[PDB]
């Protein structure tokens, strides 16, 4: 995998926002993980805790998987880096995000994940409290 460049539009919750990337607008969905809607329990964090990762990078970055780029409904769905630091494994690291939606040939990251919500877990963070 390898990561490519682009710049934040606008944060818009925990695990989506709108990026330019090679100079378009798209929404992109986080691969992997699943935050909890801005209504329900902990999403009002998860969007807050993404929306500061992003708007303070001075460096965002996306990387695709092996597998589809897009998903049904047109977002793109990479791995998100801001200043070199996984958004995706951060958010499941402090219990805003379950690992989800873990398909076949778009799941490079999966184990480095899985341990990150299992320590989140043994913290009781979050939504593991
Ligand atoms: C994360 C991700 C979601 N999706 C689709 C499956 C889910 O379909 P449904 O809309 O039919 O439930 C939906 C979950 O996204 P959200 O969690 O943003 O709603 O997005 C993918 O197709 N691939 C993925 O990698
Ligand atoms: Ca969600």
């Amino acid at each position: 995998l390898h990561k490519e460049p682009a710049t934040l539009i606008k944060a818009i919750d925990g695990d989506t926002k709108k990026l330019m990337y090679k100079g378009q607008p798209m929404t992109f969905r986080e691969l992997l993980v699943d935050t909890p809607e801005f209504n329900e329990k902990y999403g009002p964090e998860a969007s807050a805790f993404t929306k500061k990762m992003v708007e303070n990078a001075k460096k965002i970055e996306v990387e695709f998987d092996k597998g589809q780029r897009t998903d049904k409904y047109g977002r793109g769905l990479a791995y998100i880096y801001a200043d070199g630091k996984m958004v995706n494994e951060a958010l499941v690291r402090q219990g805003l995000a379950k690992v989800a939606y873990v398909y076949k040939g778009n799941n490079t990251h999966e184990q480095l994940l899985r341990k990150a919500e299992a320590q989140a877990k043994k913290e009781k963070l979050n939504i593991w409290s």
